[PDB]
């Protein structure tokens, strides 16, 4: 009876970006940062261009929320802001109506994740007295840092007394989302007979939800580095696209609800099948 649209000011030409939905599907949504004006019009239209509409008010709200999955009819709104648009009465005519939200605080990034969505969106509504016409709109936010940063290498090593020593080098603790991660791993003893080594990304999110906190991981890259028996003074170069994967910045105690870490997991299995793992976090940030 009525088709409600959620239309910005600027659609066509501002900034989309893709992302994971709930069911593993790819979409684009409209682009924004902490801090820029939330613009547009809401329109309505009426199936019958004849009949009145009745209604008890016209609404627009953004709203930035985490949803727990464990805890899913919570919604944990960290920013609400409301534009009533008209009072209560009737429609009895295809219009559209403008908002602007200034200022709008957008503190963290979009996050689809296994146990927690971190979401904004806006919300139009009209009230009526049996079902509130309700439409949504997802929009995503990006968080860009910056760092320092100088040439400081880290080192991974798997050291068992006289028996192996392979060592990862690499470049940096930290990297941004299209970076790429640089080194070398270095066998200086290898008397453990090794039948395949691979480099793997992890990530892992904790969540907390009432009385627990839950833990899931998420293999995000397995970077195979060689099969059968490394000798010493073998050197092989590691260079880590991180521009083809699926990245999220870090996110550490968001709104104390959960967090989002990236490993660096080294994975070395012996001709007897025993798995030999090392991890080091890397800190992933978005360059603006």
């Amino acid at each position: 009876s009525v088709e409600v649209e959620i239309l910005l000011n600027d659609a066509e030409s501002r900034k989309r970006a893709e992302h994971k939905t709930e069911d593993g599907k790819k979409e684009k949504y409209f682009l924004f940062y902490d801090g820029e004006t939330v613009s547009g019009k809401v329109s309505l239209s009426l199936k019958n261009p004849n009949k009145r509409l009745e209604h008890q008010g016209i609404k627009i709200e953004f709203i930035g929320q985490i949803e727990l999955y464990y805890d899913r009819g919570n919604h944990h709104e960290f920013v609400s802001l409301v534009k009533d648009l008209a009072r209560p009465g009737e429609i009895t005519q295809s219009q559209a109506f403008d908002f602007e939200f200034t200022h709008v605080e957008k503190p963290y990034e979009s996050y689809t994740g296994q146990n927690v969505k971190l979401r904004y969106f806006l919300r139009a509504t009209i009230s009526r007295r049996l079902n509130d016409v309700v439409k949504e709109m997802d929009i995503v936010v990006h968080t860009l840092s910056t760092y320092p940063e100088l040439n400081s290498s880290i080192k991974m090593e798997v050291g068992i007394e006289d028996c192996l020593h392979i060592e990862f080098e690499y470049n940096k603790s930290k990297y941004h989302l299209k970076d790429v991660i640089v080194g070398k791993i270095y066998f200086l003893l290898v008397r453990i007979k090794i039948k395949h080594m691979e480099i793997d990304i992890i990530k892992r999110e904790t969540t907390g939800t009432g009385p627990n906190v839950y833990h899931e991981n998420d293999t995000i890259a397995k970077y195979e580095i060689m099969d059968g028996a490394p000798v010493r003074g073998e050197s092989i170069p590691i260079r880590l696209f991180l521009a083809g994967y699926e990245l999220t910045p870090t996110m550490r105690d968001i709104n104390k609800k959960f967090s989002v870490r990236y490993y660096l997991n080294l994975v070395l299995i012996d001709e007897e099948e025993r798995r030999y793992f090392k991890q080091q976090e890397v800190v992933l940030w978005r360059k603006g």
